[PDB]
Order: C-alpha cells, then sequence, then structure tokens
C-alpha cells in the first residue's frame, strides 16, 4: 500500500499555484453541495489556551466525503499562530491535507495544505464575484497583504481581466507598501494603490475582499458604494450592521455560520437575522437554484465561513494532475 | 521546513513493535489527564453512510494537546471497513498520526497509526491491569483474533510474564484457530486453548478482553468469575447490566463516554448511572488520587473510549526515537 506525498513545490507543478484548478474543483463541489452529495462534520478547533488565547492561534481539523462519479474523502488539518510572521518569520497558518480512498477508507495522499487553503478561498471569491459582482467591475480592493490576500488578488486577476484599479490596506504599513510595490512589477498595466486607511480602500472597491486576522469589526454600510459586492473572506472585519443593511447576504454553509458564537448566529439569537433573511448558499448561484447580482445598485455581502469539501476537492483534482504527470513522492504505508 | 515521515516499518525499528514505549508514553499522558494539562476537543466521525452505514465504517479524526515539559499537540487520523478484511484481504483499520509543534503549530511528523493505535490501546489494558486486576492473574481471555487482539494479548504476554493460560475466542472459527495455532509457536510455555463459544472463554478468564467489532453485546454479568478484571476495549460487547453490577466501573474519560448515544449516557439518562456511580478516570488511578483493586472478589470493569492523548504521546515518543537513530524519510514540506 502506497500513498502520494505532495509538497508545495510539488503542488506548484501540478498546476496548484494557477486559480483555474481551484475554480474547476469548487464548482464541482460547490454543485455537489447544492445536491447535497456530501458530508461534512463540524470543525473541531485544538486551542492549546481556549481561555488566554488569540484567535488565530488553533489547528483545525476539516474532515469531509464528497459523493458523485469520483467520490473522495479526506481531511485538512490546519494549524495557525498569529505570531509566526512577525516573530518567527514563518507563515502563520501550516499543514496538511489527507485524501483517502472511500472504498477502503485507506489514506492515498498526503499533501501540504496552505497554498491549497489559500487558493481554494481565493477561487470562493471568484466564483461568488462571478454571480454577485457587478459584471465588468473595474475597481477591486484587498484588506490584508498576507498570503490570503496575495491569493485573493492573483486569482482575481487571473480571473477578471477587467480589473483596472486595485486599492490595498493593510494595518502594517510597510507590508502594504512592499505588497503593491511587488504587485505593480508582476502587473504593469493594473494600477495599484497603497492607500492611507481602511476606509479610503473600502469605499473606492467594487469588489472588497478582507484578508485580515482581526476579532474586532471596522467595515461600516456606508463605507460601501451601491453596487459593491463584499467577499468576507477574514470574517470578522465587517460590522453587524452590513449584515442587517445588505441587499443580500450569501453564506457558503448556513449550518456552520449559524453556529454558536458567531455573527450571524448572534444576530439570528436576537430577532435581526434568520434563514428566511439569508438570500442563498454559494452552491445555489452556482446551480441556478437561487439567482446572483439582479441590478447594479444592490449591496451584496458573502460571507464564508470555508468548508472542508473545497479543501478535499482541490486536493484531489491537484493529487490526479499530479499523478497524471508523475510529481511527488511515493511513500510506503506499511 | 521539515516533517519526519515514519512508515509501520520504520516505527517497528524506532521501538514500536515492544509494549514498553506505549506503556511509559501513556502513563505520562494518563499523568497529565488526571493534571488536566492537555486538550482534547470532541472526535469527529466521518461516515459515508450516516444513515444506512455499518457502525465500523467511519474515519474519525482525533486532535489533542498535551502540556507539560515536552508540549506536543497532533492529530489521528483513523479509517475503518468493517468489509476490508473478509472482502479485500486489507487490515479493518488505516491512517495517519501528524503530530505539529506547539510553538508554531507547524506539523513535524507524518506517521503510520494503525500499529501505533492498537499498541496504544493494548497499554491501556496493561496499566488498567496493573490498577484493576488481581495480583498476579493466571488466565487471560482474548474475544476477538484481528489486530487489536493480537496486539492487546503480545503486550499483555510482554507485560505480565505470571500468566499461565490464554482463553481465545472468535465468532470466525478460522481465525481463532490460525490464532492460537500462531501464538502456541511463538510462546510454547504458555497454554492457549481455542474455545467453542464465548461464554467459555469469559468464564475462564481472570482478566477479559474484548477485541471484537459488534453492536450488540453477548458478554452477560453471571459469565464472570468473582475477582474478574474486564478491560472492555470493543466497547459495545458488554452488556448493560455489567455497567450496573460491576463493583467498580472506570473509563479513561468521564466527558467522551457520557456522551450522547453512548451505552454509559443511555444508564445515566435512566436513573441508573452516574458520575458519583463511576469509579475513577484511569489518570486518577496511575496517579494514586483513587485506589484500584482493593480486593480478589471485586469484580471490576474497564470501559474505554480511546482518547487521542494516547495516540499523540505515542507517537511523540516514537518520533523521539526515530530521531535519535535517525530513522524514516525526510520531507520538505514547501
Ligand atoms: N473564510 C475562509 O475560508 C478562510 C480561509 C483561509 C483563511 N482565512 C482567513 O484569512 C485571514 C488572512 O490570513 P493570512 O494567512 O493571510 O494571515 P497573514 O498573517 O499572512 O496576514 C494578515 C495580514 O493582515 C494584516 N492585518 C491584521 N489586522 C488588520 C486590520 N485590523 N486591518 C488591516 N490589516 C490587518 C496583517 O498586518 C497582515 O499583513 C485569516 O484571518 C484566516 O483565518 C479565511
Ligand atoms: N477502545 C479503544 O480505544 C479502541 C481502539 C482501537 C480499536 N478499538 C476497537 O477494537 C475492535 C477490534 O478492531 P480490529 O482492528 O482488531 O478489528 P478486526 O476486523 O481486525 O477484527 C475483529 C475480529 O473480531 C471478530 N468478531 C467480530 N464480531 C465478533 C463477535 N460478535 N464475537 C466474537 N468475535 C467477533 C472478527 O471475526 C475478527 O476476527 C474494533 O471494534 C475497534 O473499534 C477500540
Amino acid at each position: 500500500r502506497e500513498m502520494l506525498y505532495l509538497n508545495r513545490s510539488d503542488i506548484e507543478q501540478a498546476g496548484g499555484n494557477h486559480s483555474q484548478v481551484y475554480v474547476d474543483a469548487l464548482t464541482e463541489a460547490l454543485t455537489a453541495h447544492a445536491h447535497n452529495d456530501f458530508v461534512q462534520p463540524l470543525k473541531p478547533y485544538l486551542r492549546q489556551d481556549p481561555e488566554n488565547g488569540h484567535i488565530a492561534d488553533r489547528i483545525i481539523a476539516m474532515p469531509s466525503h464528497i459523493g458523485g462519479e469520483h467520490a473522495i474523502s479526506g481531511i485538512k488539518w490546519i494549524g495557525s499562530k498569529h505570531d509566526n510572521p512577525s516573530k518567527r518569520n514563518m507563515e502563520r497558518a501550516s499543514g496538511v491535507i489527507i485524501l483517502n480512498d472511500p472504498e477502503t477508507n485507506y489514506p492515498i495522499a498526503v499533501m501540504e495544505a496552505s497554498l491549497i487553503s489559500s487558493m481554494r478561498t481565493a477561487a470562493v471569491s471568484v466564483i461568488a464575484a462571478k454571480h454577485l459582482a457587478k459584471k465588468g467591475f473595474k475597481d477591486l480592493t484587498i484588506i490584508g497583504c498576507g498570503l490570503i490576500g496575495d491569493k485573493q488578488l492573483q486569482s482575481m486577476l487571473e480571473q477578471f481581466d477587467h480589473i483596472e484599479r486595485v486599492f490595498v490596506y493593510d494595518q502594517f504599513s510597510e507590508a502594504c507598501a512592499r505588497f503593491v510595490d511587488r504587485w505593480q512589477q508582476q502587473r504593469p498595466e493594473i494600477n495599484f494603490i497603497a492607500t492611507e486607511n481602511a476606509k479610503e480602500a473600502v469605499s473606492n472597491g467594487e469588489v472588497v475582499i478582507t484578508c485580515t486576522v482581526t476579532d474586532q469589526p471596522y467595515i461600516e454600510y456606508d463605507w460601501l458604494q451601491k453596487g459593491a459586492f463584499i467577499s468576507n473572506i477574514s470574517i470578522m472585519d465587517v460590522h453587524k450592521e452590513v449584515f442587517i443593511k445588505a441587499d443580500k447576504v450569501v453564506v457558503d454553509d448556513w449550518s456552520q455560520c449559524n453556529r454558536e458564537k458567531k455573527t450571524i448566529n448572534q444576530l439570528v439569537l436576537e430577532g435581526k437575522f434568520s434563514k428566511e433573511a439569508l438570500h442563498a448558499e454559494l452552491g445555489q448561484l452556482v446551480t441556478g437554484d437561487i439567482p446572483g447580482r439582479e441590478d447594479d445598485d444592490e449591496i451584496i455581502l458573502l460571507n464564508p465561513m470555508g468548508m472542508a469539501i473545497e479543501d478535499i476537492s482541490s486536493a484531489y483534482f491537484i493529487y490526479q494532475q499530479a499523478q497524471q504527470q508523475n510529481i511527488g513522492t511515493t511513500l510506503n504505508l506499511y
């Protein structure tokens, strides 16, 4: 019995370094989600300090099974220390994805997780923007210049050739400076603007993507242009009023969002939100059960907690491409 | 950044093939358990058929962190298909353990899981028997001749040189036959008896270990000799009356046992059991907070759901031994 090991370099070589593989994988997984052909138990958070602990110091286990023609199971096991970049010069998040053959349940692949996690999260923004952003939008905003922001930006630019300007803000000015400098050279024909505050960045974006590590909301509803689509990838950035005031609120998975201690659950627990109030789950937009944007004045909020089936589908596509190209290291289980 | 990969062969070479490493690792982990120096979120079960599914068709995620001098985090991700041995000639269970450095949360080891899982489960029986079995017990019973039974038997014989006879039963006669034949040659001075039914095996054991895959209890209280210690490793074998009638009931972890849909929770939900009724958690016996066996007429039941800290502590000890011996395959994460 063997397993394929794919490090981040191997993942890049097998196509994991381009958005399209993730967009393809997620369109499939989200269709399976809409058709309920998956299983996704709740994610446990392992924290060393469940009391007295930074919200981004954790390891999350994210198991899932996707059914269908090419059923697959697996887990993403993804750790985080808020401190890693500033104190250790290391990426915040790290970890592994294990894929399992659903016939036998045996593990068949062990793969590095963080590039795939970041790219599938960027693909979530792409697919949602296809349904929820103004068609042909020109102005993109990125808040937070870490690995998630970098990939969000890369993928949007790969997937939307009409983007003209990119407003970028980070609380840490130097991170923003270097981020825009790097990108300005990567893409000379797009105009990147390092902004002075978040309000300037948010106010000027037709699509706004949050990519920070914060536990306190700063994005106000009146910052948002009519017609804006906000992909709230880092979840906590957005004031509650935005959930209430947006014309349409979309999540990836309601049961995961309407979960004890979370923003949506809190509005629900008060009498300020419900499932009736929710516009769609993302998969329902992909499959066409529910329409997306219907006019260009609508302000639309996506609040995606992240779903294990996204990681597992992404990793499975990449595993397959790697096997096709004989990329990776064959390990024996026994 | 690197991780050590240890396949089952590497684990054996690093000492993982002898009970003592597991006994040492678990004595440590169970002391940390008694002192509450750990974190162990509830295990999710991923099942393809949560409705219409065999109870042993699943993959379980088992994360934990152990504190102390050599704090460690990790996860056991362990799959099962009941069908694997009979239909595919494959071991029922399989999987991987990932170890994580708690300073950065980065993964540092990827290890095969099933030998370690089976051995740490055998160590649970050893440690409990040290506290709960009649001193110098001569007659051991094993029900179920798969990998768990094999390791339970190996470890008991390694750890208790006074065992004279071993009664063995399996529902599948041929499995029992070959099991005792193999062992009789491995240990010519011990007497192995293949029994005709479970009652004969259970009735004749001073320590009884359950190692089957069943969802229906068959072990009756009146089968048990006064003085017996039952290590109910496969959980479902034991009739409810035994929980009620045993002089002392011990679990590994109450919060895990007193969990919705489980035997103990059910007796609790009725008014037939409580935490007051429970004799000890295993760690409390190890640390001496609560006495073990106090006389030789007591009938004692251990009901251990299995704890992630056992796997993680075991894997960590083995990882360390392997590094000391330069065993295993160095992988690059990136
Ligand atoms: N929704 C999802 O499925 C999903 C998936 C993966 C990651 N995430 C989230 O993405 C976020 C970004 O992760 P990352 O790995 O890039 O982190 P990172 O540490 O690499 O970068 C975070 C960046 O945000 C900046 N920042 C922090 N607080 C800020 C604030 N209040 N305003 C402006 N800038 C701020 C930091 O200076 C840093 O440059 C994390 O919160 C992570 O949990 C969400
Ligand atoms: N408590 C714990 O922490 C823990 C840890 C690991 C495994 N387990 C449990 O150990 C059990 C044994 O696992 P395994 O990997 O050896 O399985 P396996 O399939 O290798 O073997 C099970 C054996 O039991 C026999 N059997 C099945 N039903 C029986 C019955 N009703 N009476 C008598 N014999 C019967 C089978 O013929 C087979 O030989 C599993 O139920 C597993 O969930 C418990």
